[PDB]
C-alpha cells in the first residue's frame, strides 16, 4: 500500500534525447527513427524571440547548421523542414534506440511523465498534469526546452508534450510532437494571458477513492448530492464540472471501494465547503487533481510496463 | 523555474531488474555483473514468514531452484550464497546492461529515487526520504519486493535501498545491498514498532530556499532567531535538531539567496508557531522535509547525468 506521485520508468525516453545546436542556441531534440524533433526557436538569438519571423529565419538556414549529437555521436542533417511550432531535422542514421511509440494529444486534465533534460542529457523524471487551461507546473531551467512529456503502455511510448516556453507568470507552455500548442501560447516572448484555471474535479475524486483504499477515511460523511447540486458547488470553488461521462469513468473505483460516486461527491463538497479542519488526506493537506482515475487504478493494481 | 519532486532517470537501473521465483514466491532482482541479488525471504512461503529460519530453510535450496528470468531471457544460477538478508545468485552471464556502480549505506534523513518494479518489470519511479525512523513512505504492492533505490551522480549509480517488508502500520523497510536493514526491523511477518519519526530540519530549510529562489516569499519575516532559541521550537514540533554541520551544508543557498541560515530558522520558526494561515508553498499546504540541500541545488542548477 501507500500512494505516491509515480512517473513512468524513463530508459525508452532517454535513449531517444539528443543536443541541437543552431548558431548560439542548443537545447533538447528527440530522435526517432531516422528524424530529430525540437523546439523552432532553437533558431533564434534572445532578440529574435520577441518578435520572429520564422520562416524568414529558417530560410536563412541549411542542413549544416544544425549540430545534432547523440551523447557523443555526431548525427548528420540531410533534411529540415517546420511543421507548425517543432523543426523536424531528418538525419542519415536511425536511433537504434526507437521504442514502439505513438505522436498523441492529450486532453486537459490528463496526466504525463516529464523526463527534464538539459544539452540533450537527461536530469530527472516527474508526473505532472495538463491543466484546463492548457499550462503545465514544471520545473524546467534555461536550456530545457526539448524536454518531453509522454506515457507508456506496456512497450509503447504515447509522446503527448514537447516543452517550449515559460509564460512571465512562471507557468510553462508547449505543444505535441507535431507542434500545435496546447491552449493559446504561442512561441514568442511576450506577456500571454492563460486564463482562468480550474481544478480538476475527476482527479480530485479519483484520488479520495485511492485514500479511501489505503484507509484514509475520516472524510467519508452522511450525505449524498445530485450531480446537478455539486455542480452549483464545483462552480462556486473553481472546480471543473462533473459529467456523466466522468461518473462512468469512477465506476471501477466505485465498486471496488463500493462508495457511490455522487456519495463521494458530498463527501468532496463538505471538504470544499468546510475546508480539512487542518488534517490530512493521504500526506496531503489540499485536495489533489494530479492523478487521473487510470493512473489510480494503476498505482493500486500494480501494473507494470516494458 | 518551478520546483518539483524530481526522481532520477531510471533507465541504468531498468535494464538491471529481473524476476526471481523461488518454488511459489516471485519477486524482483536486481542483476550486476555476474551476480542477482534480491530479498533472501523469496525463499518463504506465506507460513514461513510468520517465524523463518532462514539458515535451514536455504538448505533446501539448490541452484537448480532459483528460476532467474531477464525480460524473456533465463539465466543459469551457478552459485548461491545469503549475504545478511540478501541473496546473490551468481549466474553464468554478465549483465551487458550493467551500468558504473556502488552499493553505499545512505544516512537518515538522505533522499533517493525508487524504481518500483513487479515480476521483474518496471511500473513506476519516485523520490523519497529515508525517514530518521528508517523507514521510506513509498508505495508498494504485493510483488515490489526487491525494488531498489539509488541515486545518480552522472554515470555512477550508487544503489542504497532494496525493499523487504511492509510494516502493519503501512509503511515500508528494508536493507541496503549489503543486506543489512536499515533501522532496527526484521524479515520476519511479525509487530515491529518503528519508533517516533521526526521531521527532517535541514530538509524543510533547503525547500524554504527553493521557495525564495522561485518567487515564494511571504514567509520570511522580521526575526532572527539563535541555533539554541530554534531548536527549542525544533524539540517541541518534532523536528531534528539543526546542527552546525546542517548550518554549514545550508551555506550555498544562503549565499545565494543572501538569507542567513538563522534568519531562515526565524521564518521557520512562526511558520511552525503560527502555521500556514492557509497559505501555499511551492504548491504545498505544509512543510516538505523530502528535498535535501543538494537536491534543491541540483534542481535549481540543471544538474546532468
Amino acid at each position: 500500500s501507500g500512494f505516491r506521485k509515480m512517473a513512468f520508468p524513463s530508459g525508452k525516453v532517454e535513449g531517444c534525447m539528443v543536443q541541437v545546436t543552431c548558431g548560439t542556441t542548443t537545447l533538447n531534440g528527440l530522435w526517432l527513427d531516422d528524424v530529430v524533433y525540437c523546439p523552432r526557436h532553437v533558431i533564434c538569438t534572445s532578440e529574435d524571440m520577441l518578435n520572429p519571423n520564422y520562416e524568414d529565419l529558417l530560410i536563412r538556414k541549411s542542413n549544416h547548421n544544425f549540430l545534432v549529437q547523440a551523447g557523443n555521436v555526431q548525427l548528420r542533417v540531410i533534411g529540415h523542414s517546420m511543421q507548425n511550432c517543432v523543426l523536424k531535422l531528418k538525419v542519415d542514421t536511425a536511433n537504434p534506440k526507437t521504442p514502439k511509440y505513438k505522436f498523441v494529444r492529450i486532453q486537459p486534465g490528463q496526466t504525463f511523465s516529464v523526463l527534464a533534460c538539459y544539452n540533450g542529457s537527461p536530469s530527472g523524471v516527474y508526473q505532472c498534469a495538463m491543466r484546463p487551461n492548457f499550462t503545465i507546473k514544471g520545473s524546467f531551467l534555461n536550456g530545457s526546452c526539448g524536454s518531453v512529456g509522454f506515457n507508456i503502455d506496456y512497450d509503447c511510448v504515447s509522446f503527448c508534450y514537447m516543452h517550449h516556453m515559460e509564460l512571465p507568470t512562471g507557468v510553462h507552455a508547449g505543444t505535441d510532437l507535431e507542434g500545435n500548442f496546447y491552449g493559446p501560447f504561442v512561441d514568442r516572448q511576450t506577456a500571454q494571458a492563460a486564463g482562468t484555471d480550474t481544478t480538476i474535479t475527476v482527479n480530485v475524486l479519483a484520488w479520495l477513492y485511492a485514500a479511501v483504499i489505503n484507509g484514509d477515511r475520516w472524510f467519508l460523511n452522511r450525505f449524498t448530492t445530485t450531480l446537478n447540486d455539486f455542480n452549483l458547488v464545483a462552480m462556486k470553488y473553481n472546480y471543473e464540472p462533473l459529467t456523466q461521462d466522468h461518473v462512468d469513468i469512477l465506476g471501477p473505483l466505485s465498486a471496488q471501494t463500493g462508495i457511490a460516486v455522487l456519495d463521494m461527491c458530498a463527501s468532496l463538497k463538505e471538504l470544499l465547503q468546510n475546508g480539512m479542519n487542518g488534517r490530512t488526506i493521504l500526506g496531503s493537506a489540499l485536495l489533489e487533481d494530479e492523478f487521473t482515475p487510470f493512473d489510480v487504478v494503476r498505482q493500486c493494481s500494480g501494473v507494470t510496463f516494458q
